[PDB]
């Protein structure tokens, strides 16, 4: 009955499909809708929605075109809104303490981490996420008297590893040597030795001493396929063989799940490892100004800074098998192995 | 130098395959001994190595035969046990309340459900579980005035689904007629009329009432690939199209890693779906009487049964795109779309 039958979704639908190139389903509407029900706070909104900012500011505006959302006051439902919502039948959204020596000491060693910089991409976790990765870790095997390559250390997680007194030797590479410096100095402080500082160029094959030597790496790579297919290819052939473990962050704040699915086929079909855990919002990152230099900081006439850390992803655990592989040498433009 | 290297654990898992068709990795020797390291209890090292029992088991053996462990006394590692485990440098193994009325309220109902028949094949989680579940759904916005289909429900889901008063309908298919009569009893002493009990054969194809129907199903399929296609492809044939949600559970007891990697690639190449959480530990079994039935019953001289809930199985979350798709129909010895 296309004729009687509320035309709303598909109309809102179809404007959504004029400023994005992300697939538009109903449901991405629908969940922007059920966190504006639950908060007027455009950060929070595109937290509890969990799609990806571009799409929720997409979203926002579409609906905001059509007499649906009003900006004067955050974000909030006008009459037709809550019209819309009512005829839909959308609900509003619902939503460590063992090792506090070990947080303790993290941040006290932090507190004077060098300065995140734009220039380097620099966007790190809370100190509560940083220790709450090492526990996780920890519970399942992979640090103790193991050998652990971090790929990328912002969020300084080689110093709670050094903290923990767990693992056998640790190996970092991290392009800023701010980084790098402050972990040297703070492995002294605390009396551990066995960290390396690795400095090679990634794009390049692995050198024999990062090819196959260590038994767990971690990384969080950027929000892309193409980033992902090279972070993640090369942390795998940094593993010794089958039974090797990498912790990495995936988000929803940037990949629909769309991008979820090529994803989880590249770690499947491309790299033939199996996911362990996927743990929704395990990491929390400190706002490092990141709000507004994004679009939706220009879509609220008001400009007000997040209340809280609403930036947030799912952590992945991922262990190799028979037949796992990664990218030892040239990273690859399309699969390779698939 | 395999001439003075140790060549244990090469000698322990050479002596595991000779037991048992599951792939065997020194890791999962490793994985059983860092168990024993916390527990000599049988129930215990099974639930902290997750590794499939049968595995365990079978290395338990293949260590009691080459004197690393004794179950004189609980499981123990012997003196060579403990230099094996030094050598190895292996470590021990290290591991609501806001809905408190619906809990009351299902543990009230359910404290006279029928009882578990091993003709059924029945082992159910506990009421914690089952509410935590709702929970868990109602944070991905998956109840909340939707559709919901039950396919198979020992657990009674269908009961705190109707407790909860969030969904628009529930749809419970289930072999056992004793619950589907008690789930419709507590329908009528809730007050919740928009339950329905399908009573089809889930070998032929899916009748117009249960086909595309649904927004979310949930399901607990038997521990095999072969089950599992059948259950999550009817489940997802339920389903109305894109940005629909599954739960099932899927266990480290009874399913190796090599298993889930089968398992992972029926969900993205032949279903075509994405897998959104994957929660260790989320689903706790009320002890059944399972034990006693297993041959780790049999391994220790003296008898003893768990203390607490040692079966568990991790929650998966799925959700539909755009290209998914399910069974409709006959349901196909190998992949078909795939
Ligand atoms: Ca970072
Ligand atoms: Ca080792
Ligand atoms: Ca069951
Ligand atoms: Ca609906």
């Amino acid at each position: 009955n296309l004729y009687f039958q509320s035309n709303a979704m598909k109309e809102i639908v179809e404007r959504v499909k004029t400023k994005t190139k992300i697939p538009v389903y109903e449901r991405s509407v629908e969940n922007v809708l059920s966190a504006v029900l639950a908060s007027d706070d455009i950060w929070r909104i595109v937290d509890l929605s969990e799609e990806p900012l571009p799409l929720v500011v997409a979203i926002l505006e579409s609906l905001n075109e059509l007499g649906y959302v009003t900006f004067e006051d955050g974000v909030k439902l006008t009459e037709k809104g809550e019209e819309l919502v009512a005829e839909y039948g959308i609900g509003k959204r619902y939503d460590l303490q063992a090792f506090a020596d070990l947080l303790e000491q993290f941040r006290e060693i932090v507190k004077d981490r060098p300065e995140p910089l734009h220039e380097f991409d620099q966007a790190y976790v809370t100190p509560e996420t940083t220790v709450a990765r090492v526990i996780l870790m920890h519970t399942r095997g992979d640090l103790e008297n193991k050998d652990i390559f971090v790929l990328g250390d912002d969020d300084l997680t080689s110093i709670a590893l050094m903290l923990s007194g767990l693992p056998k030797r640790i190996a970092v590479l991290d392009i800023d040597e701010r980084l790098t410096k402050f972990i040297e100095k703070a492995a002294n402080e605390i009396g551990y030795e066995d960290i390396e500082i690795f400095t090679f160029d990634l794009r390049k094959p692995l050198p024999d001493y990062a090819l196959h030597k260590f038994d767990t790496f971690i990384t969080d790579p950027p929000e892309t396929l193409e980033a992902i297919r090279a972070f993640v290819g090369r942390g795998i052939a940094t593993l010794k063989g089958p039974r090797c473990a990498g912790y990495f962050g995936i988000t929803r704040r940037e990949s629909s799940l769309d991008k979820w699915r090529e994803i989880q086929k590249l770690l499947l079909n491309e790299f033939n490892v199996v996911i362990t855990d996927i743990i929704r919002n395990f990491n929390e990152y400190v706002n490092w100004g990141y709000a507004e230099e994004t679009r939706a900081w220009k879509l609220i006439p008001i400009k007000k800074l997040p209340e809280y850390n609403w930036y947030k992803s799912y952590m992945f655990r991922i262990e190799t098998l028979e037949g796992s592989r990664g990218y030892e040498d040239e990273i690859p433009e399309e699969d390779i192995y698939n």
